Parts: C-alpha cells; structure tokens; sequence
C-alpha cells in the first residue's frame, strides 16, 4: 500500500492493486520490489490489456513468455533482471513496444536483439552494464541490426540526448 512492502508474491501484490478497481481500468502500475514465481509471472494477468506503463524491476525474473498479451503497453520498465537472452516473445506479445529498457539484463552479445528487428516501433532502447556495450563498436553492431531504432543509450544517431517532455 503506502508503505513499500517487500516479500509478496505478484499475484497478491496485483490484488492489493486491484481493489481500487477492475485491472482492465488501470493504465499506470508499478509492480516493482515484487516476488516471482522462479521468474514466472504468477499475477500480471491479460486484463491489463489497457494498463499503459508496466513498471518490472528487482522482480527477479528470467522468463518472458508469461508475458500477458498487451497490444496497448507501449513502455516497459526493465531492469535489474536475468534476461540472457529469448526477447523474442516481446516481439509478438508487444508489437507496438516503443519503449524499453534493457540496461542490467544479462545480455553479453548482439544475438540477443536479433528478434528485436521484426520490432519497427522501439523508438528508444537502453542497454548498460551489459557486456555488449563493450563489444567492438557495440553502438553500431546495434544500430545495423536494428534499423527502426532511432535511440540508443539515451543518445540519438546524432549522438544527442533524448527529450525530457512531449516526448511522445
């Protein structure tokens, strides 16, 4: 509720959430300093089809594929997590994925955005503290597959910082 509380499964911290009211009337959330099932969604359920910002930190998860189907969703806050790799299924779960945050997963390769470039929407994208960011031009081992992105690190092609407002 008000006072952080950490040690709660999803599922019952998404109830404590849910009784301002139904989770398909909701559009800003903020799952975070949550506990997952062994990095599986128990809680997040379809219904918040309409949620709008998803906010998944110190969750501790590994899987993505219980990922409720969420055409709306347009930013994903992820950070903290042990993704390696698989970001696949955020392609066909989120096609319309402008923002998302990969910045402490455990992406240590350019693979692991290889599923990422079916994405023409990810206008902006983060990934530090990752050992990719050390490969070879990494800033462009990046941009080349893929294309549709326009953000990379913060910093644009024209190497300039992104917005603070209006910003989409």
């Amino acid at each position: 509720g008000s006072s952080g509380s950490s040690g709660m499964d999803m599922k019952r911290r998404i109830h404590l959430e849910l009784r301002n009211r139904t989770p398909a009337a909701v559009r800003e959330l903020v799952l975070d300093n949550c506990k997952s099932n062994d990095g599986k969604i128990e809680g997040l359920t379809a219904e918040f089809v309409n949620l709008e910002f998803l906010s998944l930190i110190n969750v501790g998860l590994i899987s993505v594929s219980n990922l409720p189907k969420l055409p709306k969703l347009k930013k994903l806050e992820l950070s903290e997590n042990r993704i390696f790799g698989g970001l696949d299924m955020l392609a066909e779960k989120l096609p319309n994925l402008t923002h998302l945050n990969l910045s402490g997963n455990k992406l240590k390769d350019i693979s692991t955005l290889e599923p990422l470039k079916k994405l023409e929407c990810l206008k902006s994208l983060d990934l530090f503290n990752c050992e990719v960011t050390n490969l070879n031009d990494y800033r462009e081992s990046v941009f080349k597959l893929l294309p549709q992105l326009t953000y990379l690190d913060g910093y644009d092609r024209e190497d300039q910082e992104a917005p603070d407002s209006d910003a989409e």
